[PDB]
């Protein structure tokens, strides 16, 4: 009798999953770590040398967290010393490797606590912040020119994102963007002089006597918000003027008039940037276009360039308005955009002109635009058998939109049905990532002609470990709801038999344009609870979820806390109905925006689920940050949506917890959901006499991601919901 | 069949226990408030009069929390507003009604914020420290006199203690002490400049966005100690015109060395006030006696009056130096201190004479001296029976000390072996008050020749209400270690069957002076566990227990985490070997230094314990503050205790958690105990991989109090307890 897939598997990672992680450095080599050793590959025919042994930096005396080699391929950057900060953000100290003269440089060295640092995109220039200032040097041994003089912990931020900016606009800690052949810096600044303080206490190695309160500007729904400046300055000048003028790019007008984000910077061409604005109410964005003026030194945006991009039904885009995509020229671009039936597609502008001509349509989405060349764009969308939880790339004819290939959808249908893609520097080769249904594959082609060229990891290995496996199955299907397909997923037990009545777990997390319903092979939590213990874990995709258009999406449009909450509990309702499952044992759980959906149903007074697990949930929308939550729920005003802000909290359903038992878990350190948030949930039960299980984890972060922390919440967990199964 | 004493009785106090609280205001009357009036009793004859009807206060407007009349009867002190700070400290608004004219003074109010407000001890004069400054009211209508201009709040406190010295020195917020007829008012000063801060966040309400940082000046171990200086002003010499003039009384020069405190004052005479000082290093204290010079205004402390007391084996005194009780005229006084066997008596001492005599002897212990008279000394002391754990009032005839009088002992043995006593002003009358082992009862005496005159509350209506009820019953008993007897305490279920194995749970506290063993009803979760869920609850006092001695008390000198954790897992090694107790269901659980000791147990690998609760615990001794912790452990560097510091913490011993059941406790807004020190503790565990159960009470204190929290609490161990026993 084959054994299951225990805690201790997931845990310890017993079965793990092979990646192939490669790093274009031009159109036909990619660089690849093997054995520690880097390796460089040439892409047509497979063969490779070594790039970089991996004895040569044994007497650094230190350890090397990461590289990045320069554009031209003459140095190497070594980062080590790393101290993680935020989900993007962390410091590091560099050494630069010369790699022609083989020797490590030791002067005007990058200095210790630097907060990023960033190749040009041709050569070997470096821009770098450090103390919230950004520096440019133009050769790696040579002085650094100080570009910012206005750099100040926690209030100014040159070239970097503050907290809010890092979490929710950029998804990174840079805020800096070279040209394409490195001519000009472009850079955001941040003022975060009357943005309030999250303050915590951070406890630290024992050793530490007195613990130490972190405090972090951080917006909370309808506070005051950093404020942004825009600037580029010319780095080809740096050698030949005392102090290089940074010149500013002022927002629009429309913006100007209120509260305002910067939420996208894209070159187009050495002399062409475009940027994008959103106001603070987020229905309305505004990109301006802006020229290079030889005569003046200053940058110009024409409003005949000038482009609108509007919500009436929510906010823009899916997190953010997107990209755009700029043919050569930089006279026209691709973005993806809500079509009049709410279903995003690609659209293609002239710069110039205000009205953009689509060029895919139907009733699913385009995800991402991956690369454009002369002729072709390649695309990513769920267009596949209607399945909005599968991945497919797909090649549009530019001269002909009438000719879409996909490239992806029938190299193995039954095993890859959800990929993603990386291209070499000009598109002439394509590395396809397989992550699911099945194991996943890593595969090399050829653009020239689409052909493969070579599998370049298959899971072999893992292949043969899991035969010896009972590995549960994974079921993928829609309910119809109101004549509405709503998508859905099980984690089965081995030997799934329908006569049978099994204990059922809501995985949840349904935040907006939330995928919880998809084609992915995960090894996780889910995979031992069916495994080993015989649970059904279930997910489902309701109302505000994505990639389904706007109607499903935006259907929680300043009512965060309802719909989405209802089809959860709606969900359990129909896995019922179904007639394998055990009614009398249904938990739910969820973390972050999952636990505060888990406590929203916990409390709702449904009386479906006997228990469940609230992870690092919201409580309250008033306590989480200002981008994300008014995004959703507008502002906290008895004008605007105050009612709603406070009808949707955890706290006011305190008194239907009585009819559950109920596990709540946060870290102590985090600086995303602020403890705070569980802490009103724990006072708001015991006012109201309800008992509860509760587990705080000692200087965690939102991720309670440390290697002991992880083992130990899973293993809290696992115990819980075997107690509330009645499993031995 | 009769109902037991369950769990919502304790926690909604079904059975209360009735008080007699009274107020002398004489050597022949008292002060007690019936039906919300005050009443003034004659104590010979026990006839009563209205003093002050309810309603006067009908129109007041405020809830008046507590009320003060003037020692000569014409006004009254109105408490309202009421916001309690640490353990002792608050502020309040205070009203003063006057008695003769039957009217509020509304001239020159008392400020609102009031942090501390005393009478005089004769007449009507008031001071009251306000914004950390004190002021004095010769009228109660007149003007305020300010006495102080540093005060600085978290900085400079004149009149008023810190933190460290609020919890650990006066147990008290005051740090006023009038002279006997109000001439004189002495102050301390305290500065904090330099002391640390402790911070820690406050959720508040629900409707606070961000959570408030909590900022108290708290020296832990080995940190900057807040400095001290002592005055004395004349308040019958205030001027409208001049600001006053205050007299310091500097400490002597063999604590002027180093480090110290100021640790008591006590008058003697109209002239004459009695100071000790400590050094940090607390095994050294020094007593200064200081005469008022009319011709200089000086106070001067001739130094063939000072007394030195110092101990060889641990620190002096049980928590501190003892007070002295000074004779009529102040030229002699009586003080207990640990005799040459290291047992506390009284010791007889005149004023500048090197030597004293003590008057009391033997295997027991004064525990305080509670009135004098030029024929009587009247003291409280465990001799009874030689049962540490009972207590009853004497007297000694000072004329002839082998004349040694018990005054409770014989008045009823069976009902009442604990009392304490509360003398009228010239101790012609005394109540006593037994608290156990039977109901209490307060009763009146007067001294000359000890009538017992009658009888004030025998809880009679309570007794009938019990009779009713399956009470526990309560073993007070003692075990022999290494040829000592140390006493122990079974709260035992009714209808005990000493033929059954019944599940235990050791009651802990075990800090260095405790008693948990003693003959004191009490109505208690202890009483529940017994009467409902038939569980043995015990308690022991082992080494560093007190009232038994220095060979027992400082046997944990400079060793705190040794003997008094070992010497609990040897009681119950024993209790488990009795014929009554299951081996298999033995459980631990304490409060605070209890919970440090359940914790050390736990973490000892000792096997005897299934289960245990710490709630509130230390976990580490540098994290506590210095003068309770240096007295026992001295200070945190190499050259001293560091080592032991360093090995006696529960950290260390997560390992041994793997095999037991834990349940951690801790309210985020503890002042005392950080919840740092229980942070630390999850933070230990989870790094072995030790699963646990927790529990955080948002924005608890030390006490976790509050009427929701306790609770919670109590239900939530309840739970506990149940399951880890097997119990429906
Ligand atoms: C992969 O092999 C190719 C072709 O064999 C290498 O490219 C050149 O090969 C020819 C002879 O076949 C010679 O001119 C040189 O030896 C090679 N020049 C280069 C580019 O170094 C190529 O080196 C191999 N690629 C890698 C990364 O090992
Ligand atoms: C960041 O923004 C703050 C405003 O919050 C600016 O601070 C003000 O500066 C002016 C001078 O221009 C002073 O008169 C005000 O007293 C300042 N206000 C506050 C609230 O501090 C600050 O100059 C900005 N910094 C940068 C580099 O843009
Ligand atoms: C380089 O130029 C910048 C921009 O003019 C200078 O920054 C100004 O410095 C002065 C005085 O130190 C301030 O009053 C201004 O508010 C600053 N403005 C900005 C945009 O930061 C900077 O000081 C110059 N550096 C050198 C070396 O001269
Ligand atoms: C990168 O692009 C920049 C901007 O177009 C180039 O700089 C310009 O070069 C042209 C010559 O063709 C001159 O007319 C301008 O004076 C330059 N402009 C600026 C703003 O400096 C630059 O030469 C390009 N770099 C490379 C390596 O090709
Ligand atoms: C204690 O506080 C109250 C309220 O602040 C004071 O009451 C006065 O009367 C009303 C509210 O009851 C306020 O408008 C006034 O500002 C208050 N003060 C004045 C000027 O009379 C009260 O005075 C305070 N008590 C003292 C003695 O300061
Ligand atoms: C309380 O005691 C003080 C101090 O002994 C008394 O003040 C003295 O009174 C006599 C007059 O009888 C004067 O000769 C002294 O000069 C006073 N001394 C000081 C220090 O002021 C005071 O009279 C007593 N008051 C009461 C209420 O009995
Ligand atoms: C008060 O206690 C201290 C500490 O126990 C005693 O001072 C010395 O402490 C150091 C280590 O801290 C030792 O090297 C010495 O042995 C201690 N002194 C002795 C006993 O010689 C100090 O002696 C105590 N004071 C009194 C009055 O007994
Ligand atoms: C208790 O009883 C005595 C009488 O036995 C009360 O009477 C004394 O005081 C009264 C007022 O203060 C006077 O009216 C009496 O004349 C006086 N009697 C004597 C001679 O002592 C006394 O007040 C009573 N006490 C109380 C508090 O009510
Ligand atoms: C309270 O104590 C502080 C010392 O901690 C006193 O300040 C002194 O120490 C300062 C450094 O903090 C020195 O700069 C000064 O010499 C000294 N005094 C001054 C001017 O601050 C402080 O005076 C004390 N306050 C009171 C009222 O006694
Ligand atoms: N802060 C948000 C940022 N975010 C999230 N999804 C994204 C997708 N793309 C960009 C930013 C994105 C959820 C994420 C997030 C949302 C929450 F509701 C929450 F409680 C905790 C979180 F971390
Ligand atoms: N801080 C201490 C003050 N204290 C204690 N007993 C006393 C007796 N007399 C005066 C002060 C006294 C225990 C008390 C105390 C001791 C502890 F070890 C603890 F963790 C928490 C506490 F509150
Ligand atoms: C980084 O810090 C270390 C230790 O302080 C120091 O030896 C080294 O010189 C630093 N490097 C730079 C570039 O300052
Ligand atoms: C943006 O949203 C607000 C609130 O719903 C609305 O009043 C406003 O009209 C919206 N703006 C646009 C451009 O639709
Ligand atoms: C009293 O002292 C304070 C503080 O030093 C001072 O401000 C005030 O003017 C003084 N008053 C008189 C009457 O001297
Ligand atoms: C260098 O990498 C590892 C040591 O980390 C070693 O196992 C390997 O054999 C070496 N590379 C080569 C030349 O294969
Ligand atoms: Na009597």
């Amino acid at each position: 009798t084959r054994k299951t897939y225990t805690l201790t598997d997931y845990l310890k990672n017993t079965y793990r999953l092979k990646l192939y992680s490669l790093r274009w450095i031009s159109d036909h080599e990619y660089l690849y770590k093997q054995e520690n050793n880097i390796l460089v590959f040439n892409a047509e025919y497979g063969n490779s040398s070594v790039f970089l042994e991996n004895s040569t930096f044994d007497e650094f005396g230190h350890s090397i967290n990461d590289y990045s080699i320069s554009p031209d391929g003459q140095f190497i950057l070594l980062e080590y010393n790393y101290v993680k900060q935020w989900r993007h953000s962390y410091t590091a100290s560099y050494d630069i490797y010369d790699l022609n003269k083989r020797q490590l440089i030791t002067e005007e060295r990058i200095p210790n606590n630097t907060q990023w640092v960033t190749w040009s995109p041709v050569g070997h220039k470096l821009a770098y912040v450090w103390n919230n200032d950004i520096y440019v040097k133009i050769e790696p041994n040579l002085p650094s020119y100080r570009i910012t003089w206005t750099g100040k912990e926690d209030i100014i931020y040159n070239g970097i994102t503050d907290w809010v900016y890092e979490e929710e606009v950029f998804s990174a800690y840079s805020a800096l963007w070279w040209s394409p052949n490195g001519t000009f810096l472009a850079y955001a600044q941040f003022n975060d002089t009357e943005v309030p303080l999250i303050e915590y206490s951070f406890y630290s190695d024992e050793s530490l006597q007195y613990p130490k309160t972190v405090r972090v500007p951080y917006p909370k729904a309808g506070a005051v918000n950093p404020t942004v400046k825009f600037f580029v300055v010319n780095t080809d000048s740096l050698s030949s003027v005392t102090n290089a003028t940074s010149i500013q790019i002022t927002a629009p007008a429309s913006m100007l008039i209120g509260d305002h984000y910067l939420c996208d910077v894209t070159w187009a061409t050495q002399e062409r940037i475009s940027l994008q604005w959103l106001r603070r109410i987020q229905n309305y964005s505004v990109m301006d276009i802006c020229d290079y003026d030889e005569s003046s030194g200053r940058w110009n945006c024409l409003v005949a360039r000038q482009h609108i991009e509007m919500s009436t039904t929510g906010w823009v885009g899916r997190f953010r308005p997107s990209e755009p995509h700029f043919t050569l020229d930089g006279n026209s671009f691709y973005k993806i955009i809500s079509n009049e039936e709410g279903y995003r597609h690609i659209c293609y502008f002239q710069i110039d002109k205000k009205d953009c001509t689509f060029i895919t349509k139907g009733t699913w989405e385009v995800i991402g635009i991956e690369a454009l060349t002369s002729d072709y764009l390649y695309y990513i969308s769920n267009e596949y058998k209607g399945m909005p939880g599968g991945r497919n790339l797909y090649k549009i004819q530019l001269s002909d939109y009438t000719k879409v290939t996909c490239l992806s959808c029938e190299l193995n249908p039954e095993r890859c049905q959800y990929y993603s893609v990386s291209f070499s520097k000009e598109a002439k080769y394509y590395q396809l990532r397989c992550s699911g249904p099945g194991l996943p594959l890593y595969t090399l082609h050829s653009s020239v002609n689409d052909k493969g060229l070579r599998v370049l990891e298959d899971n072999s290995a893992l292949d043969k470990m899991l035969q010896n496996v009972q590995m549960p199955s994974k079921k993928l299907d829609f309910i119809i709801l109101n004549e509405t397909k709503f998508w859905y997923q099980m984690i089965l037990p081995p030997h799934f038999d329908k006569s049978k009545k099994y204990p059922l777990l809501l995985d949840v997390y349904a935040g907006p344009c939330s995928q919880k319903a998809d084609t992915v092979f995960r090894l996780n939590w889910a995979t031992y609870l069916a495994s080993t213990e015989n649970i059904i874990v279930a997910s489902f995709d309701g109302r505000g979820s994505g990639y389904q258009g706007d109607k499903i999406m935006h259907a929680i449009n300043r009512r965060l806390g309802t719909f989405e909450v209802e089809d959860q509990i709606e969900a359990a309702r129909q896995f019922s109905k179904m007639g394998f499952v055990d009614n009398k044992r249904i938990a739910i759980w969820g973390w972050s925006y999952g636990g505060y959906v888990t406590s929203m149903v916990l409390g709702s007074g449904s009386g479906v689920f006997k228990c469940g697990i609230a992870v690092a949930p919201v409580s309250r929308w008033e306590y989480y940050d200002s981008v994300y939550t008014e995004r959703y729920m507008g502002l906290p005003t008895p004008e605007d949506n105050l009612d709603h802000y406070r009808n949707s909290t955890v706290m006011s359903r305190a008194e239907n917890f009585k009819q559950v038992e109920y596990l709540l878990i946060h870290g102590t350190a985090d600086d995303n959901v602020h403890f705070q948030q569980s802490a009103q949930i724990s006072k708001a039960l015991v006012d109201v006499g309800v008992d509860f299980q509760a587990m705080w984890y000692t200087d965690e972060d939102h991720g309670i991601a440390s290697s002991t922390a992880h083992q130990h919440i899973y293993t809290h967990m696992s115990h819980f919901i075997k107690q509330c199964f009645s499993l031995p």
